[PDB]
């Protein structure tokens, strides 16, 4: 009978979901040793040890054939069997999965140990992408150094990895094959469980990207008359080197040139931190407290004995770029980040501690469900907290913010500031998962690889490269997330439910009310509202014990993803910014970049 074999599942699941938890923690241990720390013996024993769980999980796969898992009555011990079915690149033959393995810390040590020559300097080589490259990035505004470390950077970190890159893409479809998805961009998409899940996004991105284009033609307005129209045309793609940042996929670091009323004050408290003696830990101890402040769980003791904080001042090589850890026991959390005293690194900090957070809300799930709801809501939830902590209304409180006076044009340059993050970056983290599926499903010849990276940026985002690229540049891997093999589309998600969370949680602390000039939703402020913390606690502590309608449900009654919370929040800019571009004839829309030969 099933329901002796439905008992006995249980009794299976129980135990196999421990011992999953027990062995991926020695994976992550020796995943963490090898981050913090790169060095041949350090990438053979990570990636011995992932070999080692991968068989392990192929017995499992096949062990859940002798259990008749779809003839049960419990929804819950269903989705647990249909979880340990998805093995991923562990479906991979035994050589095969060795193989990809290398390669991935083949492209990810690559992307770590880029150092440049400095421009001015080509004795001194020793510049890293963070913090030196990414320090002249954002604060040069000369245009011939910003192109030449452009070139220096893509050069080093993407073109260098082309042949593996190539290697992995097909070892990623020969994985996904395995799992009987048509690609690797399926296996991802899986993790939304919604077969419309694509044409939602498209939905929504049609949505917003008017308002898109409106900044993207205010801001090459404002760019042209602080470069001068021989380095910007009115007509043509904006070069993405003049834009803050080395993907253009936030502009805000221009914000000092582009910003609507120069004037009026811009919110900026990088200065400040430096004068007050903020360090790393001062700025990781407030995120602490803005989570406890909302009546969330505190940091344990793990966290601040084991987390990496400060780039080391060893000799040695690393990954930088931020990072937060579950260790599968109890309250065994870290975070790796080379931080900084700037802004920026503020909200980052407040990023990683919303993954630290989910970690310890569903650590009592069973290992499966140890997860987010989906990869978008993991990203979605310290983005949350530092929308708030971006308020000029936060940042007075914390005495990082003085002589602050919100008028409707300071207001103006607030809601232009966070657009600039916000609404940029979606046609930006489109593409990134855009052009990977179009290599992942067959659908680009190799020999066209890097104009079809290019020519996306183009399409969606308006950017070009600062100089001609070409068939013999490999571009795409000089992105993080696409050397080290992080699927990004959570991040389009993320973009986009932040707003539905923030603007509950919002109406919950009684910080906003739509009928109320008072309690605009662009200065709420949620540090210590416990109702707020309530639904991230209701949301939170699911993990993916349920299909990701039923956490946001949880949250605050909605099932659907939308864009109307994010357009909502910046309705007022839209407003203000279409009638600026009338009244100063900006040109709007752009014409095909002539930067990527075929
Ligand atoms: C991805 O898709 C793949 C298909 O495209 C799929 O691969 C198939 O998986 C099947 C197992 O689910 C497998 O079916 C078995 O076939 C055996 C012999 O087939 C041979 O010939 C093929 C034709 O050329 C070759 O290609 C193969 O290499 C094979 O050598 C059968 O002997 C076998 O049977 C036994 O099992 C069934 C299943 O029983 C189930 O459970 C209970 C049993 O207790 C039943 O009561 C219940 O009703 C249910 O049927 C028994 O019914 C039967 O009595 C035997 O005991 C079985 O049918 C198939 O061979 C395989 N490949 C192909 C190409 O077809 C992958 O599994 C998919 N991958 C993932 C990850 O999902
Ligand atoms: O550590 C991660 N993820 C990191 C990336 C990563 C994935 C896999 C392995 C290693 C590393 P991140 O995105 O925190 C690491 C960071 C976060 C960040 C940066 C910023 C930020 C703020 C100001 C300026 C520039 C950046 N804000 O937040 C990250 O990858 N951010 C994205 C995009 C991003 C930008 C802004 C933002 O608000 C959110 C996201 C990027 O840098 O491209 O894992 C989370 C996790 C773990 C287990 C299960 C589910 C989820
Ligand atoms: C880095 O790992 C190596 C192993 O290759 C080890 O010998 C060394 O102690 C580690 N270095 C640091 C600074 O932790
Ligand atoms: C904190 O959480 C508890 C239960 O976890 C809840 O009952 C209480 O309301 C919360 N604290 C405050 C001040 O609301
Ligand atoms: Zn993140």
């Amino acid at each position: 009978a099933l329901v002796k074999e439905e008992i006995q599942a249980k009794e299976y699941l129980e135990n196999l979901n421990k011992e999953l938890a027990k062995r991926t923690n020695v994976e992550t241990e020796a995943a963490w040793a090898y981050g913090s720390n790169i060095t041949d013996e350090n990438e053979k024993k990570k990636n011995e040890i992932s070999a080692e769980l991968a068989k392990f999980m192929k017995e499992v796969a096949s062990d859940t054939t002798k259990f008749q898992w779809r003839s049960y009555q419990s929804e819950d011990l269903k989705r647990q069997f249909k979880a340990l079915t998805k093995l991923g690149y562990a479906a991979l033959p035994e050589d095969d999965y060795a193989e990809l393995l290398d390669t991935l810390s083949a492209m990810e040590s690559n992307f770590a140990k880029v150092k440049v020559c400095d421009y001015k300097d080509s004795t001194k080589c020793d510049l890293a992408l963070d913090p030196e490259i990414e320090e002249v990035i954002s604060k040069s505004r000369d245009h011939e150094e910003l192109a030449y470390y452009w070139r220096e950077f893509y050069d080093k970190a993407g073109t260098a990895v082309r042949s593996q890159f190539e290697r992995y893409v097909e070892l990623n479809t020969k994985a996904a094959k395995l799992n009987n998805f048509t690609s690797g961009a399926e296996a991802w998409l899986d993790e939304y469980e919604d077969d419309t899940f694509e044409q939602q996004l498209e939905d929504i991105f049609a949505d917003i990207r008017p308002l898109y284009q409106q900044i993207h033609g205010y801001v090459r307005f404002r760019l042209r008359k602080h470069y001068g129209d021989a380095v910007v045309s009115e007509t043509g793609p904006i070069p993405m080197h003049l834009l803050g940042n080395m993907w253009a996929q936030q502009w805000s670091e221009i914000a000092d040139i582009v910003s609507p009323f120069p004037e009026k004050p811009l919110v900026d408290v990088s200065a400040e931190m430096e004068k007050q003696g903020y360090t790393p830990l001062k700025m990781f101890q407030m995120g602490d407290d803005f989570f406890t402040s909302m009546n969330l769980t505190k940091l344990p003791q793990d966290f601040w004995d084991k987390s990496i904080i400060e780039k080391p001042t060893d000799g040695r090589d690393l990954v930088c770029h931020a990072s937060a850890w579950d260790f599968y026991l109890t309250d065994d959390v870290r975070i790796k980040q080379c931080t900084r005293v700037t802004q920026d690194q503020l909200f980052t900090v407040h990023h990683e501690l919303g993954h630290i957070q989910y970690f310890l809300q569903y650590q009592h799930q069973p290992f499966v469900y140890r997860t987010g709801a989906n990869p978008g809501f993991h990203e979605a939830v310290g983005d949350v907290l530092s929308l708030s902590v971006s308020t000029p209304k936060h940042l007075e409180k914390i005495g990082l913010l003085k002589d602050y006076v919100r008028d409707d044009e300071a207001r103006i340059n607030q809601l232009f500031l966070t657009a600039l993050d916000k609404i940029v970056f979606l046609p930006f983290a489109f593409t990134m998962d855009k052009y990977r599926w179009s290599l992942f499903r067959g659908e680009v010849d190799k020999a066209n690889w890097n104009c079809a990276f290019w020519k996306l940026r183009d399409e969606y985002s308006g950017i070009e490269p600062p100089v001609v690229r070409s068939e013999k540049d490999f571009d795409a891997p000089a992105k993080y997330h696409i050397s080290a093999d992080v699927e990004y589309l959570r991040y389009l998600v993320s973009f986009i439910i932040q707003f539905q969370f923030y603007k509950s949680a919002c109406i919950k602390a009684g910080q906003y009310d739509p009928d109320n000039v008072e309690l605009p939703l662009d200065n709420c402020d949620i540090y210590g509202s416990a109702a707020a913390g309530a639904a991230f606690h209701n949301m939170l502590s699911m993990g993916a014990s349920k299909p990701w309608p039923d956490a946001l449900e949880a949250f605050n009654g909605e099932r659907i993803m939308s864009g109307k919370a994010i357009a909502e929040y910046f309705e007022p800019l839209r407003v203000w910014l279409e009638a600026e571009n009338i009244k100063n004839n900006v040109h709007i829309g752009w014409t095909t970049s002539n930067k990527c030969v075929s």
